[PDB]
């Protein structure tokens, strides 16, 4: 008779774990907010996930960006993530054949499925770039998103690439959790939409992104402000994109 | 029709793909080794004992289990040495400030030692306009991926005529492409082509669908000789390319 709250997806018979996991904290925290670290330091990345932790459901990361990055700097992140309460979600783009991206996820200095829930993927390979993915995951538990869509301008990911992305996500639904995309790009209430919102300040507005569009969770630059006024700014946006998710119920 | 070395010299040739095109006709290799190893030491150890039979040498440093920077300058004093161009199959795909810090920061550094990177055309130009900002000044050039080797690939129809469009539009930066067969009809422009073995022979590749370059990997790599298996790839490549002219 109704839309479905994130409470009522978590609980899903077909929902991946890491799903419900993310949509149960979503629901307790009330936070639609994925937050971008893109930063280049490891006190940055701590620090920024230390106060900011509170107010998101998600922490998006580039560790290939992190010019003192070590194993110890993730653990410390991770112990921030259950301290308080988000996923970490890798924005690796993995985007090769399936036999390279499986030990690029696994493997090289940066162990990305030791320490990532979540990772992302283009589908433009083919579907051998989720089978690499998923041969590493899915004994780890882990999730991946598909990019199905993308805001920039001479995006590729249109029409038929966008349909292709989500029969991807269907063919590996023990592994695919969810898309990146501009709007709803599935009917099915067990994946997730992460879609890309303007960044904290002192079309992509929360109201349009998760309140017209439907999309689950609005993705946040952090803004070139100061800690105060970004604090301030977090918790003003979480409760503006979550009244709009509420309005939408 | 036209040879590697008349290539090189043509008006609106890249710098970068002109130095490629001589050591190719040089040392009569089209040859592109991919290193696919996760040992610091066998990658260092493929380049000395290979260098010689190819013209490129194609790394995955995020595969490397024992990364340092010291291993890429070593790397850089054997393709100085034996006379090739190191290639960094990274793949790009993000876009702005993220893919200039991907191509330059971070551990790797690559920009710092790669003479060529890859990058997909799915997010639109924004992959190449922040790798160039980077890379045009370190004398850098680039791959734009227009097709895939791998089933189900999307890299097809018009999505390759946009490649082909993006790297005429960056002509600065973009030396050529990743491809299964010639794409561009601009002799300026570099092909090569994965997944070659003993369709994917190198007389299809080279000798029949205009490619440039044959990537190989396990046939070199898993080799009871290496360095004969290299030679086979060579020698065989280049009497492809022969046979066209």
């Amino acid at each position: 008779s109704m839309e479905l709250s994130f409470g009522a997806r978590a609980e899903l018979p077909r929902i991946h774990p890491v799903a419900s996991k993310l949509l149960r904290l979503m629901q307790k925290k009330e936070t639609n907010l994925c937050l971008s670290a893109d930063v280049s330091l490891a006190r940055e990345l701590l620090q920024l996930a230390d106060a900011l932790g509170p107010s998101i459901c998600m922490l998006k990361t580039h560790v290939d960006i992190l010019n003192d990055f070590t194993l110890d700097v993730m653990k410390e992140l991770i112990t921030l993530a259950k301290c308080h309460e988000f996923l970490i979600f890798e924005d690796r783009k993995f985007a090769d054949i399936g036999n390279t991206v499986k030990k690029q996820y696994e493997g090289g200095i940066f162990k990305i499925a030791s320490w990532a829930d979540l990772v992302n993927a283009h589908v433009v390979p083919g579907s051998g770039v989720v089978k690499g993915l998923q041969e590493v995951g899915l004994p780890l538990h882990r999730g991946c998103l598909l990019i199905a869509e993308m805001s920039s301008t001479g995006s590729l990911a249109t029409g038929d690439y966008t349909r292709a992305a989500v029969r991807m996500a269907e063919e590996h639904s023990e592994f695919v959790v969810g898309f990146i995309s501009g709007s709803r790009v599935s009917m099915k209430p067990e994946f997730l939409h992460l879609t890309p919102g303007v960044q904290l300040e002192a079309y992509n507005s929360p109201q349009e992104v998760i309140g017209k569009r439907g999309s689950d969770i609005i993705i946040v630059g952090r803004g070139i402000i100061s800690a105060a006024d970004r604090l301030e700014a977090a918790e003003m946006y979480r409760k503006a994109a979550w009244e709009a998710y509420l309005s939408r119920l």
